[PDB]
């Protein structure tokens, strides 16, 4: 689990939003696995504008941190799972790292800010939602 908080937007991945994001709805995207709801507090996140490709991550299954490279968004083919059948998934990098499914929501992080969101895995790969190509998450 886990989300970004940037202004007054909530960033989860879409196959873990609640009833009550889906109710606040802003923005969603199946083959991005993203959703967006708007929130009443204001967050303290501040989204990557960037073309890094090395940073850091948080894996829940390991409470830990960890540095990563990682490969360039792009459309990548990933296994059916319990919330998605076998498909191509838009915007994705990938890295070598430990993940479990529900290390999904964890942050990936560069000096500039956030960069996205663990969304998929396996073997020793953990692959990131990016989000900064979304420019309206910095503005009302
Ligand atoms: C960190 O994710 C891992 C790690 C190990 C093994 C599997 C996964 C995630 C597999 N999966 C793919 C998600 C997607 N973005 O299509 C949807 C929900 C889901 O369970
Ligand atoms: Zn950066």
């Amino acid at each position: 689990s886990g989300a970004i908080y940037v202004g007054n937007y909530r960033v989860v991945n879409r196959h873990l939003a609640t009833h009550n994001d889906w109710a606040n709805l802003v923005w969603e995207d199946s083959s991005r696995d993203l959703l967006v709801s708007s929130t009443t507090a204001q967050g303290c996140d501040t989204i990557a504008r960037c073309d890094c490709q090395t940073g850091v991550y948080y894996c829940s299954s390991r409470r830990k941190h960890y540095p990563v490279s990682f490969s360039k968004p792009s459309l990548i083919f990933v296994e059916a799972s319990e919330y998605y059948p076998a498909r191509y998934q838009s915007h994705l990098m990938l890295a070598v790292g430990h993940s479990e499914p529900g290390d999904c929501g964890g942050i990936l992080r560069c000096q500039h800010g956030v960069v996205g969101i663990v969304s998929t895995g396996g073997n020793g790969l953990v692959g990131f939602a990016d989000v900064r190509d979304l420019l309206w998450l910095d503005e009302e």
